[PDB]
């Protein structure tokens, strides 16, 4: 398993896993309490520090709604 799809109504958001954590070279920093299930992870946390929230600091990957959902 290398991509995870999350459908949502307003466009579908694929995430490449793979690319992530050959890209940090690094787990612990996604997951705190071990890989595998986030806890609590939702519409927020994916628009905080989950995921937009690190793009945004590293300056590298999308930021704008459209650049992550995509599908209407
Ligand atoms: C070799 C290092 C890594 C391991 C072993 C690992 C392992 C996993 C596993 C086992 C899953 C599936 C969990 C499930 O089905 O509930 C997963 C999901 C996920 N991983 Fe990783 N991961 C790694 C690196 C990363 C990195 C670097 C990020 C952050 C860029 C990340 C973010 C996530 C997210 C957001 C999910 C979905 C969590 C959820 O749906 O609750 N992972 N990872
Ligand atoms: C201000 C621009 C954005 C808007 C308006 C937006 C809107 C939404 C909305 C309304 C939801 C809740 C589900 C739904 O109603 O369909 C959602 C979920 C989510 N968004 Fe965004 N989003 C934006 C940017 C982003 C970006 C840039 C990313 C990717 C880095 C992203 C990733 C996600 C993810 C992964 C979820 C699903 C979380 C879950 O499965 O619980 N969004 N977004
Ligand atoms: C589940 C939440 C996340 C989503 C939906 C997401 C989505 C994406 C997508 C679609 C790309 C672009 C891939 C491409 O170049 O085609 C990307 C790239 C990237 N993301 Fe995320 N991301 C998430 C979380 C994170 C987190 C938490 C970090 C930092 C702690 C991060 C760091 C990066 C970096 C470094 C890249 C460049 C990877 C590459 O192009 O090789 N992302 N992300």
């Amino acid at each position: 398993i290398d991509k995870i799809t999350y459908p949502t109504r307003i466009g579908a958001v694929v995430f490449p896993h793979k690319k992530h954590q050959d890209a940090l070279g690094e787990c612990r920093g996604c997951h705190e309490k071990g890989p595998g299930r986030i806890d609590g992870f939702d519409k927020v946390m994916a628009h905080g520090k989950g995921c937009k929230g690190c793009h945004e600091e590293m300056k590298i990957g999308p930021v704008r709604c459209g650049d992550c959902h995509k599908g209407g």
